[PDB]
């Protein structure tokens, strides 16, 4: 099952939602900033995608 | 009662709103940024949604 | 001596100085977003309140 | 010497730096959020005013 | 390999991107705030400019 | 050497860049809130603005 | 239903432990210093009890 | 699958660790302060304990 | 009402407690760490000691 | 090359330095508490553990 | 008047006291791990100490 | 002039200070834990030492 996208880094959350949904259909996609404080439970339909000043992707986006 | 609405991750503010009102129609709804530093009381009928850059749900709302 | 409006929870900013001017004409009303770090010193004449993203009141205020 | 503000909490920005620079010519005026971490050394000529969304003063203006 | 641009703080982005593309062909460039809290992993082909209010680089950049 | 500079206190960024290009013209001038998280090394040929909301130097500028 | 118990502030663990059992004999009680990041959930059996160096209740003890 | 042990809040670290050996023999048990950052991934062996400062139970036990 | 103890700063717990109690005997004192985050509401019977690392009162305490 | 010692969760310090001193005879083993706020840069022989209240490894052990 | 002591970095709780009473009889000396947050008024009889793991000066003592 | 020890992550507080210390005889050896907010001015004898749990050397000290 996929679950990282090392791919993505330096891409747009444009380029990264169409290439997650390809992936991952059912993917519940969330952009927040870079060292956004995250406690949340375990999602396997959930991709967060954190996001630098101009929306690329800073990180390996992963599923949870 | 309900008390979580698993079913709105991912989805807008608009029909987070919706969905809550129609399950909920007491429910004072309230939008916060994810990372948001919440020590409150219990009020059972406040709904807070924890929402992404887009002002999309990022986690599971539940009452309180 | 009025020193909470748990009515004003989801109200929007301008129906809140509305409700507790009423209630307390001399009110300093002061508007923060919730999380915000408050270290003050007791003031009986101010009425803060803390706000969402929309503006309105995520939690009861209270005097001081 | 003039040192303390407590008629400014609830006024604007505007009102506060006409009040202040009445009492004190000299005043160096910052505007600062409430919450914003100050360590700074004492300035004799510095007021701080410390204030909410709507850039009204959300505490007592003290010179330093 | 090259991996800092000391010769980039005080420049803008445009400036710092074309430097690095210049030295670092497949470089992904990510611009975050100063004081931006970062536990990420080790990208080599990654490079982080950070960044003062009027988007000019704050700090030497480096790999990672 | 000259390494402070107390008379910008209150100042605009504008009119501190001017003073301080004329008493150090090699000077990289960056700018940033006041409160910003800064662990950096010294940078001899930097001078960090730490600024109000208005963009006013809130405290004295130091070469670093 | 006793939901907040005023009358500790300043007293001991041992001593709140005592009166909070003898008012809701089914309490989980849970000692955590001022100040402690609680984002939890509602536990309409637990009380927690904010307490200083000294181990004494610092604020009201609150049903949650 | 068990995934959360509500039984466990009020309890001692002693009591949790046998109680969710017995019912999950692979566990990994981890034991923390309430209020600890935690930015990890999901490990499906593993199980936080969020413990007060008399190392009990503070919050519910979840897998991950 | 008295409300302040500058004369307390740089002494002991032990002194400050014995000052207090003689002009507020029906203070609750409570003994915090410098820098500790405080929301609380106000009461008006309780007098908080920010102590620093060898237990001397390092500001002035207020009632609050 | 060994990156990753998913195998040391849960396990001691004592445990986590014999596996990682046979696996990696040049790595320079750092403990930490969980949540520790880390900018570092990478250092290729250095492995971080990041410990639980008890000095077990509470995540995946890396090089870095 | 004195107001800074650089001659202390470096040097015990213990040696910077009795050279702080020798220049400032007057002085309240308050011990403070380095990185503690302070928001306090300016009290010219206190000088604060800035002290890492080992009780030594990190910091160059001053007056407030 | 000798600014940074690599050699040193990993040792202890003792080594690093004795190797330090023949390096550069007027070292002022400061010891803080990983993580510690630093805000400082440049001081050229003085060399902080950022330690993990056991006390020793968590990442390369620096002149600063």
């Amino acid at each position: 099952m996929k679950t990282e996208w090392p791919e993505l880094v330096g891409k747009s959350v444009e380029e990264a939602k169409k290439v997650i949904l390809q992936d991952k259909p059912e993917a519940q996609i969330i952009v927040l900033p870079v060292g956004t404080i995250v406690t949340m439970e375990y999602r396997i339909d959930r991709v967060r995608l954190f996001v630098d000043k101009l929306d690329n992707i800073a990180q390996v986006p992963r599923v949870g």
